[PDB]
């Protein structure tokens, strides 16, 4: 068994779990780049104590390199839990994140997200960096 | 020894390590709220393989409640490392994050950040939520 | 507001939430050291979908140094959640961890743990390292 | 591009990066199970400021279920960094972890590990749980 037998892709217009990347197509070398990743972008995903998106992580795959590099892991850790009961707490964290990178070579952005009951999901997008 | 003997505060206008919170003063109940937290906001912080900000986490403290709740942990995991050598890799993750919460009671936002060589730093800001 | 206003200590013989450190009193320089940290050590803590320990992190404070260093963050991420319902899933992760460090100066081990509804808890223990 | 194009397998007797799982073949329902995962098990892996294993995470795949479940993420966050220079700090965290689970159905344990310069690696092992 390989992990990727359990990492799903899909069309975000059909599937709430798909992590959707927003990033520029092309950037200057070393400039700060905003990458937004959102689960439940078009089709909403629940955020209850019982059912919620736990995290998004982002990898960068430089063209011609053997590896990926973990840009970050972004955890969404409040889901309405409380002593007074599930789903009546004060705070919820939505599965939306903006991270900022500086790139100096072209590559591929890969988003991986995790639901507490619906497993792993991915998407990817090329980014071109000026030479 | 208590951990808070090693969590520092300071003025971000004087100290690069202070995590700076940007969030509205007052919000509607259950509405989505953008919280931006940045280290090196006014005074830049390095991002080298040897010296970098590792993470920001955010807590929410509801008024009148005994506890804090971890809103999220946001890791910045690329710092120019590579097989070809430190500081010549393709990607860096800056210590800037935007997270989105839904709040239903007033409280305090607490930001905690960690430098790989300069330890822990904090700041906090009140937020009022419509009743 | 400071975070440490919301980090609690207590006697683990009276309080299930206290993270309990097991580590040797004295070690050789650079030798591998086992550090076990357990919540619910003597008094059990629940592990349900609604109520569970989320993580333990460990810091090391070297004697005479200004800072702490994050040894690790250890997340316990399965709590019986499933599509079929809360508390009938296949897997639970208990809040017990063993991490291995190599130390070259004496210091203090600090454990911090987080419950999804009962906030933050800490404990600490000195460790002496041969010179 | 799929993430699994960049998750490598190998024989731990030939490749230092392989995360090696130690867990019982068969366990009782709901009993506590020790799972040890180690990178550099037989062939050592460096732990320097420039080159180190960042984390191990563990997934559980229940037989007949569509998904994986994140058992935990275990971060190794000290690598000799210090103000005084790289590789002369007081503390290193080795890429060894013991986590404890309670299982109530049979499945597969999947270990995923990440090197700061050599990307992602995996291994897996079946576990049978009494019915
Ligand atoms: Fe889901
Ligand atoms: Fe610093
Ligand atoms: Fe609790
Ligand atoms: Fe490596």
């Amino acid at each position: 068994m390989k992990l990727s037998d359990f990492i799903k892709t899909e069309d975000f217009k059909k599937e709430k779990h798909v992590p959707v990347i927003e990033a520029p197509e092309k950037v200057k070398k070393d400039e700060k780049v905003q990458i937004v990743v959102t689960v439940g972008k078009e089709i909403p995903h629940p955020n209850t104590t019982e059912h919620h998106i736990r995290w998004i992580k982002v990898f960068f795959q430089p063209d011609g390199d053997p590896y990926v590099y973990e840009v970050g892991r972004y955890e969404f850790n409040a889901h309405g839990e409380s002593v007074q009961g599930p789903n009546i707490g004060a705070v919820y964290t939505e599965p939306t994140v903006t991270t900022v990178v500086k790139l100096n070579r072209s590559g591929t952005i890969i988003a991986l997200s995790y639901c507490n009951i619906h497993g792993l999901w991915e998407s990817s997008q090329k980014i071109t960096v000026e030479e």
